């Protein structure tokens, strides 16, 4: 699709076998999902946002299906206000900014 | 331009004689730039993101060139680690997210 930015670019994702929504975020280097369980071992990390750094669990090689397109990569879990899909996964769906 | 996301989508911006860089940020409602203090009246306000909230000064009707395109709108000024071009000015420059 071609998504205009009149409103927040939310799409349906599927992760851990569950449907959720998430924000497609060209400004985010990483993908971060609201607290949930995921398989495999995780490592503790910190990541910084506009208001300071948060603690998160980093999971590797996680499958997300983003608006019907498959992506696999690192997914952080931590206290985010909203699930965000950042550039590490947006590149695998060929997403681009056009103007 | 059709911009892929293998790296951060930074562009040159010009606000009032000052040449700066900023991140085209689909995941941001607002435009936030670390600046001296633009001309005109402002009002204080708190904006947030991952990690909590920062204090900004809100300026309306700011004229800023973004990647060679003219936009006029609200610009928030305060202590952001990275300057960001949010959706309120992305729509003015005709930016869309595509995949
Ligand atoms: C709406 C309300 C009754 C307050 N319920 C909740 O907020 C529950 C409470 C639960 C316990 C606390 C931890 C989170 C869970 C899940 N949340 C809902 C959570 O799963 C759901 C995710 C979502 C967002 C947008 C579109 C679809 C789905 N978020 C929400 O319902 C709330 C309300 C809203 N205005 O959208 N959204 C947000 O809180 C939120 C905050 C910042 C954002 C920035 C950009 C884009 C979206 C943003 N959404
Ligand atoms: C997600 C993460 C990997 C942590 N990356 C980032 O957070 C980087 C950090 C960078 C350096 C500091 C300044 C921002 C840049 C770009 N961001 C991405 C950037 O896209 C970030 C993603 C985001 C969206 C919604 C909620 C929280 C976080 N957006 C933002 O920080 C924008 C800023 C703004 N316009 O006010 N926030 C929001 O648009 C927004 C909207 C509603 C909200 C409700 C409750 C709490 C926070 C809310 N934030």
């Amino acid at each position: 699709p071609q998504i205009t930015l009149w409103k927040r670019p939310l799409v349906t994702i599927k992760i851990g076998g569950q449907l959720k929504e998430a924000l497609l975020d060209t400004g985010a280097d990483d993908t971060i999902i609201e607290e949930m369980s995921l398989p495999g071992r995780w490592k503790p990390k910190m990541v910084g946002g506009i208001g300071g750094f948060i603690k998160v669990r980093q999971y590797d090689q996680i499958i997300i299906e983003i608006a019907g397109h498959k992506a696999i990569g690192t997914v952080l879990v931590g206290p985010t206000p909203i699930n965000i899909i950042g550039r590490n996964l947006l590149t695998q769906i060929g997403a681009t900014l056009n103007f």
